[PDB]
């Protein structure tokens, strides 16, 4: 409730209270494995191919990304989130008075290429950058040159200087000198000149003293970062302030590839290439990967790697997220054309509700039209992305996985054995002349079919958004409130309306609201409801009976 | 019962007993620091930003009281209390006969320039005062020169002279003469003659004398304060009554920035700065800095220091006025980026249930735009602000804080821990996109959560404000009235009408009115009520059971 | 009954007596064992996962760590005591003027690399802390250098010197000379000054001395803390008060690996490892480790050795704490495939209701994916965990261990003869295609199975909760009150309160009210009441009857 005014006043007024209530999940996936580009134990929220490619160069990494989103064509792109598993560094050159940092990490930033020239009739520097991985070359034209000073008076000889700060290294102020004593001085620190814009047009306003802003774009550097220049004479011909680092930054600050920092005296150095790019030893562990997915929001996590270490690690991230109140689930799958009884012990040693393994590997046909035959767990993306783009509480079951081909075609009697191991498969169905693959149970590893929620993936997952989403929204409303009388009442409205929308977008059966019950008694408030869980048809059970009918006339 | 007429009369009449019965908190904050500006030891009462920045010019004070405000943008901006711990003293100059004073205490007064001159056209003096700091520069023109006396009779010569009282230094007569002979006088000593207005217009009266108020401004001067003249002559050329002292007191007794004393003879002096000011050396303890707050009507109260003696006086402060009957409370933070073994050894110094220590310190933006890093005191000056302006009962649990950035984001363990202490920490929260900062918990340094009156903030202030306000209203309305039969019915009605309107504020949760019991029994009146206090939610149960249903048609 | 006000007074007022009545286990784990990390016989309390790791870096204790909460997925994860068995001692190397000592006990503190290097730019230490073990190397650059001090007076020289007490080698004064007589000093005792800061303040107040603070940090060091400095000229450059010593413990008092004391000169010292990391020989005994727990409030401790002595002392311990009312129980396992022989021995040596003996030993799968094979006594930690996460009273009898296999699997003639001699055995369950592993029984080693409570850890757990709880709560509500007539009265309804509760959490079958009878007389306050304690089921007998039935039409 704003009140109008906000100002008490105790003269007589009008006062109007404003009360703004009653006009006031994306399930996003997750990605790990090897890449040519980003940044280290960073994770970039993805929302188009485009964007992953121009981050991520190439590898195993990007065509995950790419299957993950061809695997759904009839559902919505949910985000992605990727990692570069890889301890890249960047390349780097010293050389000259600035060190050359490359944004690229990895061997390829090793090809890119950095010069100055220095141009004569201007008296500027030019920057020139070649990139021929990326058909990248610009040239970086009239590096510094920000201004011009001239003087029109008829005294023998006018000059100007700059003084830095000592401990700093920064201009300070700006002494416009005729003769021998000074006319005027401009101070640098702060304030009135905090930019070299309202320097020049002090300038102008003297009647001696003239200036110009370059023509060479509208750069305003800052007045701290202009060089130090002593007794240089105006009246024989116009000088320029120089400025070649402060220059340097608002070009490529936020610009090109390769970034700049001083060490020093900038000068022109020829065109050498960049050193220093290393994507380093592959992580002996996953762990410390896994931790900067804890709040970023994700769900299903598919782990771009066959070994078992690595399946366990993230089998114990999940499970240590959903204690904290941000559940997860995980699909993994197991190498190239592994039997069942190597799939036998895969699911064995995990045993986890949380984690899905996938049997079947296979052939995808990419956008750059490549039969690149992957590993089981590049399937896994297909379902993980799959899932992601299903509503809350949608299985995978008997979906289509679109897939050129399978290593291996399991029979009637393999399916079943897998199914009953808790073990995802795909078949090959036959049974038509438009034939295709289905996946035809989403069960988890956890073999204990009497609970459906660990058992099943879209019965466990619509508990936990339920769950989750009714944990934060309590807390965001209720908590730090009045204990008011109609505070019950209010609870209780507030969670038939929340079950209203479940239902109302299917993601529970149903549930009796007489059975809502709140029970408030000091800081605790007890909560009791009972709900119909949403379920996924497994079995159909029809009983065909046969009867004789007479007819007459 | 006020009657009519008020005098008695026997004779036969009419009287008419008029009754007009039938007819007939604000939770103020306080704040004790440094600033550049107001009177030392004395408290002022704020309720705009641009009146603290006159008073108070800078420093620290002044920016808590603009966070104060900003942290709760929806509610009310209520009054400020504060006060300059700065044992400030005034610049002076004796120069001339005047005593130069500064009403600016600090260091700030000494740039002040106070000087006079003399218009030899006009005969008056000219003060000018420029303080270049403010910007103020202002000339006091015609100083003196009030009236004029003109005689235009046809004897040789008229003259008058002023007769001043020798203890008081006080002008008493203003005799006219004409020749030798005295015509009329005028006594000055008080009654008919107590402003300068009464003489002009008596001496217009009169057939030669004639006289004219100064068209400069509307003086008014008192006939006290004229100054001594004696034989000057009026035929000749009209005289001016100059009364230097006066005017000066007029025009700058509740204007400008500089007042003046008498010490001697005023004369004209050269342009020169005030000095004295010493903001002086900070006071040992805060002790008797804070008595000034103890019948200002606060509840609130922040030190901005850091110091554990300083926390310790505060703490002893605010126990001192509840035991009074004027409860307080106090909200302190230790430093720049304490740790928690730190902060566990300032909870265990207090101790203090009125207490509340803040761990979290981070950087605001302020008006001004600067991205001020402010230690964990000032974060309570939010607090404390925010819980100013919530409604009483009400708590800071989960509200938000509306901070840029803390030096130190605490994971939910160290939440957990810091809680457990009764110190009082601010979470980063990262389960949404739009993540914002919010309040964990409102507890108090007295770690024993039985009892949540002294536990919890809310639920003791509360308790203070009920047991405050039925204090003071139950003294003023039966205390000194007649022991009536139906005085313990009039009391039991008073009573459910107070409770009443708190359950209409939702101040309390709800009363039985049956059990309120008056007994009264000569001087005493044995009073018993019962109420179910007001609190907040801090823990809310939900037991969700799923459960299976049938379908059929 | 807390009055108001607190000071009475005799004037007429009203009085309010404000009473807060009316309004107002855990069962821990313990672990002890091998670990390269932590304190010596020191207790840390454990919530999580990475606190352990981070603490203890690795060894058995940290997997018992991760076994206990792995062993109990749907209950809740209780809190950890753990402690270091090894008696380790903190690296330290000793050169230069600082004593260097290493927060890490063990061989692992002996990487530990610490260097000093003066920076010539800014006449600054650099403090360089490498660790490769955990990938740490940062650089605490700019240590000293607090703030400058500058003077701008027409004088010919200017100087400051700092005086220290000979007895504590502490900074006294700080005074600022002008010429040869001094100008002003500031005592550095206490009081106005105890921080630097007041004293920047007050030297900037001054009209020629200037000061500001350094941009690196807020250091805000204390005055005592500054370094000896006399005879400084201060005009012809800014004179930095360096205070090393100090600079550096503000850093590093909680943050960081590295400790540092003053022995002596600091001056730089090349990068130079670290010695005296011992993790030293193994105790002798473990009973002065197990004294640590003693008032740590746990229930459940499993010894991490596989001795019988060390069983022993366990034995004797939980027995000596139950004897001062702090009853423990405790958990071990023999060896590695120890036959039923074997087992009988350590069970008959030990014959203590409060231990119990795990014979099996199995491979559990890790969080990292290592099919670790581990002893009987490590199985216990399984056991131990479920049953700490367990409510109070409930068995661990026919619950699912989650352990991938077993060395050894009883037949069930074999199991019997365990049971029989009071010795826990898990089974492998082949009656179903989902097979799964299950506690025989939680029997204790105490074969006597005619007295439940001490043949049964589930029933005895719930008597010594049960017994503990009345214990202190009787002692903080009712000692020290007065025998009022209602005394009797009261402590029956406390009671009844007291067991409702119990009957409400299932804590106990249920109690008759009547014969809870209450005897006051004198200081002796005799209780007596009834119990009926809860049990878990472990026989289920069925009579089927088969009868004829006849049917017609």
């Amino acid at each position: 409730v704003e009140p109008f005014p906000r100002r008490p006043i105790t003269r007589p007024h009008a006062s109007i209270e404003v009360d703004t209530s009653g006009i006031g999940s994306e399930k996003v996936f997750c990605l790990i494995g090897q890449a040519e580009g980003g940044e280290p134990n960073t994770v970039y929220e993805l929302r188009n191919y485009s964007q992953a490619k121009r981050l991520f160069r190439s590898g195993e990494l990007l065509d995950a990304i790419e299957l993950a989103w061809g695997s759904n064509p009839n559902y919505t792109a949910g985000r992605i989130l990727a990692m570069r598993i890889e301890d890249a560094k960047p390349a780097s050159a010293e050389i000259g008075g600035l060190k050359i940092t490359s944004k690229i990490y990895g061997n390829v930033a090793n090809n890119i290429q950095v010069g100055l020239e220095k141009n004569t009739l201007s008296d500027s520097l030019r920057l020139r950058v070649i990139f021929q991985d990326d058909r990248f070359n610009e040239v970086y034209d009239n590096i510094g040159n920000i201004f011009t000073i001239k003087y029109k008076g008829e005294e023998a000889n006018a000059t100007f200087s700059v003084e830095h700060d000592e401990e700093t290294q920064k201009a300070s102020r700006l002494v416009l000198k005729v003769g021998d004593q000074e006319v005027k001085s401009y101070d640098l620190t702060g304030g009135a000149y905090d930019y070299t814009n309202a320097i020049i047009t002090d300038i102008n306003q003297l009647p001696d003293f003239e200036a110009k802003l370059s023509p060479f774009g509208d750069k305003n550097l800052e007045s701290s970062k202009l060089d130090k220049i002593e007794n240089a004479n105006i009246k024989d011909k116009a000088v320029y302030v120089k400025a070649v680092f402060g220059d340097l930054e608002k070009q490529t600050a936020y610009n090109g590839i390769v970034s700049f920092e001083q060490l020093k005296t900038i000068e022109p150095f020829e065109l050498t290439k960049l050193k220093g790019g290393t994507n380093g030893e592959p992580p002996a562990t996953w762990a410390d990967k896994l931790d900067k997915f804890a709040h970023e929001g994700g769900y299903y996590i598919v782990p771009l790697s066959s070994k078992q270490s690595v399946h366990a690690e993230v089998a114990s991230f999940v499970k240590e997220r959903s204690d904290a109140g941000e559940p997860m689930r995980a699909i993994v799958g197991g190498g190239f054309n592994e039997s069942k009884e190597q799939l036998f012990g895969r699911q064995a040693s995990l045993s986890n509700p949380r984690v899905s393994l996938v049997a079947n590997s296979g052939t995808f046909v990419m956008d750059d039209g490549r039969k690149n035959h992957v590993p089981a767990y590049m399937v896994a993306v297909a379902l993980g992305g799959l899932a992601s783009g299903l509503e809350i509480g949608e299985s995978i079951t008997f979906k289509p996985l679109r897939v050129s081909s399978l290593d291996q075609i399991y029979e009637s009697i393999d399916l079943d054995e897998l199914n009953e191991n808790g073990i995802i498969s795909i078949e090959f169905v036959r049974n038509r002349t438009n034939t295709f693959f289905r996946i035809v149970d989403d069960v988890t590893t956890f073999n204990d079919k009497s609970d459906p929620v660990k058992a099943e993936m879209a019965v466990g997952e619509a508990n936990d958004f339920l769950v989750s989403e009714l944990k934060v929204q309590l807390e965001d409303q209720f908590i730090g409130t009045r204990t008011i009388n109609t505070s019950a009442s209010i609870i209780k409205d507030f969670i038939q309306s929340y079950l209203g929308r479940k239902k109302r977008d299917n993601e529970i059966q149903d549930f009796p609201a007489e059975d809502v019950q709140v029970i408030v008694e000091g800081n605790e408030a007890r909560i009791s409801m009972t709900v119909y869980p949403i379920r996924s048809f497994k079995k159909i059970s029809v009983s065909l009976v046969y009867k004789q009918q007479t007819l007459q006339a």
